[PDB]
């Protein structure tokens, strides 16, 4: 049980409410610097990860000071923020509506701490399951693991939807410079036809391996892709025994896999207290092992690690998922600033928002606190994104020059895996990251537009209001470690957030209209009778695709 | 000169403000069909396409009614949104803040209909380039047109960021069904070495066209990445006097394109008012006309043609992208939802929201007015979305159990360019975008939830509030002319929007500061002295860079 009903009824919010009225609302950026010559150092902290790299993390272009950063932190206090999360670390039930541990962050107890469930270590069953995808990840880079005619494999194709896709998809896309050419990983994920088509059209079955990830092993959309390619499979190799060397499973589901004719040597198991949206640590990360090498994605696993250790042992106020997550609640519960944008100046880093998407919005989407009570305040922001600096010749005009506040995330490497041109490039791109924050932050007043030569009514059009915050996170390289605590970060700075909002961060019972909505009308697709059914909308769009369907 | 200042003058927006209190806020939609059992025909239409192929586009589970809509309409008259798009349409120069015609709809005239800038049709000058692009595109295409080596054409690089990328991606993408097998396309956009490195690994230069496409010719990640492209074919090819049989140019400005080493007769050029988030339908589509043929390229410009007929001609109350472009105005004006999603049920259309993102938020976010005041209301929402099924995997469970308000567009073809499996996978495709939209609209309540077996505190958690707004876009199929359509109607949908608010949707003034810093700052990186020159959080990132930097 919760020990406060409503974010709302806790006394700091409240105060946090007069201070937005009295100094957040009109907070100026470019005073709070001439205010306070170290503020850059107030409000920056260098993260150290297992490996000694580092990123800096820069919140100091944010509307935030000394005063409401503690306000924060006692309203963080005031939450037990530092209760919940170390009920999550200790294997306890935390996520109450399924009555289910939250347990992604001992999918990468790599230094094989005592992390319970139940009462039981899970400790050597993760590690058991990461030696068994070592050992598979390394026949199949190796050429050990031969198809049904004898040859090694050239292509795995991953099928999966949401947590089962973007995960590896994100981290293939993101690691891709370490991978080893003529190895290729493909992604099946839509019901969409098409997807299937578009990836099978030139894929040879004697060199191609499927991974069937889902952790239930019962999504009709994955279920239905994994069948399509059995059959694409087997229109080839003609007899069903070839599948054993062809088809593996990433699920919790044992029964299931081996029902669809997956044998349980090619499982690659995990529980039900990892989150789909959590679960790239897990089973799940198998297509990234492959792709990139288990040590590889070792050292991912321990960048996530080392992150938690920090989120678990540092005092809020220095603790940066939290500083993260503090300032989110302050934006979208005190500005009404309804996103949060995340911008990657790194091609690499291309799917890192669509990821994002999944972690921030399923987890903290919710209407219903820990009290189970209604909320009567924000919770979950809508996060989007695309890189930079494709990003600025998109959408960052309205970044600039719109009337809505967009708190927004800048990451860059200080070193490229493609430092083409003897970094030409790559310093063309950090000049990007850096201006884009600081053009957000000085804007440009009335005064410097007549300078600059704008005479008339075109002199207002040229303003910038400046002030405009962002944060800045800056890594030395976008490494495996690097890039698996940076997705660390988020998920901590997503679970201040719920926590701050006394909301469940790890169900998601919002999906299931749509499932047995669907199930239904599928149902009515296997004929071309009009139906009557339901709403006039829902029918008549039915009707009309009747009439128009092949 | 605007008639009107600021839409908030407008007396049907204060008329508005009060329908909003007494009947918009708690709009009933269960109640709306209830009341009125021809609800789905009042706010449904049909468009038909200049092929007499057709979409239904349907507004009926919208927060909308006869007096609201009615009411919207007058909005729409006091705005002038007729005589702007009149305006638009007659060639003036509507772009004020340039002093420029807005003439994208021009690009499109394959009837040869009188369309003049500055007194001068433009009809045939546009027609010159499209026959000069269909003879390119035929040469590439059928492997008359043979590398310095004497080789056909294999691959294509189109070279260009924002509307001179977007475009071409989301649109291959889209139309990837009309293809030739063995010919491919690639894009290079980010200025990130890594795009650079990763998009020509594989080619060969003797059968690899590139196509520079820029609007102004001077982009400084599009003239970089071109040098980089430029030096990397010459890397093979020693002579310059290859690049002629290499690398043509889409642009305006044919003297940057010949200084660039780029042959007269290699450019495919266009007008200063074409906005470059509307340029698709230009030059800047070869890489189109050369993936799917030029044919096809031209119906899907008479897809955009009949779009603009059907905008031009139809009353305000019945035309389609003017009633999108409303509803837009009510809930981001209205209601302060702050967000667009666009979720396309088609894995081709997978870029197709990342392209609207630019079309609508670079036009739209702005905060001065043609009258050149700063508006005192909201501007711009904030565009965003995944295809479907995918995005009910990721961000839906906040859609429909989150805290925000998110105007949704759901899109279907009732048809697959890949019907696989006698489209068992399109009727499942098509039963979600039926039942999502069902689902956000009838939610489900606390004797439901009950009703299904939950007790105690677990009921709230699975309740749906419903009431939740979408416009269902069905189409027959995504043809070429079907694709030009819908992204005219975004476009027409977005002008609807910009004419009420009465800002100028046609310039993009907020992308120079970050240039014109960007340009400081990289002569900064040229050495690793620390900087002082900015402020303490620019010189700090900036400091530790350099740290950090190879
Ligand atoms: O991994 P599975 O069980 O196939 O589920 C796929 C996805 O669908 C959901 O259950 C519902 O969105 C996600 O949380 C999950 O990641
Ligand atoms: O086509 P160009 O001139 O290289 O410009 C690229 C893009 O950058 C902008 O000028 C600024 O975002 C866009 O409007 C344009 O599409
Ligand atoms: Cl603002
Ligand atoms: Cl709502």
């Amino acid at each position: 049980m919760a020990s406060f009903k409503l974010a709302t009824d806790l006394p700091e919010w409240k105060k946090l409410e007069e201070t937005y009225k009295s100094v957040g609302e009109k907070f100026s950026v470019r005073d709070a610097f001439a205010k306070d010559p170290k503020r850059f150092e107030e409000f920056s902290w260098i993260y150290k990860n297992y490996d000694d790299s580092k990123i800096l993390f820069d919140f100091s272009k944010n509307l935030v000071n000394k005063e409401i950063l503690d306000q924060l932190v006692t309203l963080a206090k005031e939450a037990g923020v530092e209760k919940l999360r170390d009920a999550m670390f200790a294997g306890d039930h935390i996520n109450t509506t399924e009555d289910r541990a939250v347990y992604h962050v001992a999918l990468r107890n790599r230094a094989l701490r005592k992390m319970p469930v139940d009462g039981k270590d899970t400790a050597q069953e993760v590690d058991d399951v990461l030696k068994h995808m070592k050992e598979f990840s390394d026949s199949i880079r190796d050429g050990s693991w031969t198809g049904y005619t004898g040859k090694s494999i050239t292509d795995v194709v991953n099928i999966g939807i949401g947590g089962s896709d973007l995960g590896p998809v994100m981290v293939t896309e993101a690691l891709k410079a370490y991978s080893k050419p003529g190895l290729n990983v493909h992604f099946i994920s839509n019901i969409d036809g098409t997807h299937t088509a578009e990836t099978l059209k030139n894929l040879n079955p004697e060199t191609t391996l499927f991974l069937i990830a889902s952790k239930t092993f019962t999504t009709a959309e994955t279920i239905t892709n994994a069948t399509s390619a059995k059959n694409w499979f087997l229109a080839t190799a003609k007899d069903s025994k070839h599948i054993a060397k062809h088809f593996a499973a990433l699920s919790t589901n044992e029964k299931e896999v081996v029902a669809f004719g997956i044998d349980a040597k090619n499982m690659f198991g995990f529980e039900s207290w990892v989150g789909g949206r959590y679960s790239v640590w897990s089973a799940i990360g198998l297509s990234v092992a492959i792709y990139i090498g288990f040590e590889n994605f070792n050292d991912f696993l321990k960048g996530a690690e080392a992150m938690d250790q920090h989120f678990l042992t540092t005092p809020l106020e220095n603790n940066i998922p939290v500083i993260g997550g503090l300032l989110s609640v302050w934006y979208n519960n005190f500005f009404g600033a309804q996103t949060h944008l995340v911008v990657p100046f790194d091609q690499y880093l291309h799917r890192f928002p669509a990821y994002l998407q999944q972690l921030s919005m399923e987890s903290n989407g919710k209407s219903v606190t820990r009290a189970n009570v209604f909320t009567n305040y924000q919770t979950g922001t809508i996060l989007f994104g695309e890189p930079a600096t494709n990003a600025q010749h998109s959408f960052f005009q309205l970044v600039h020059q719109g009337t809505k506040l967009i708190p927004a995330d800048f990451i860059l490497a200080a070193q490229s895996h493609n430092p083409i041109e003897k970094n030409l490039h790559q310093r063309m791109l950090a000049s990007n990251f850096f201006a884009q924050s600081e053009a957000l932050m000085v804007g440009k007043d009335e005064a410097k537009v007549k300078a600059e030569g704008a005479t008339g009514g075109l002199v207002p059009h040229k303003e910038f209001s400046g002030n405009r915050p962002t944060t800045s996170i800056l890594a030395q390289k976008i490494t495996p470690a690097t890039l698996g605590s940076l997705i660390a970060y988020y998920e901590h700075l997503t679970f201040t957030e719920g926590a701050i909002w006394n909301i469940n961060s790890f169900d998601q019972w919002g999906v299931e209209l749509g499932k047995v909505l669907a199930k239904v009308i599928g149902k009515e697709l296997d004929d071309k009778k009009a139906v009557a059914t339901h709403d006039a909308s829902t029918n008549g769009l039915i009707n009309q695709f009747k009439e128009w369907e092949e």
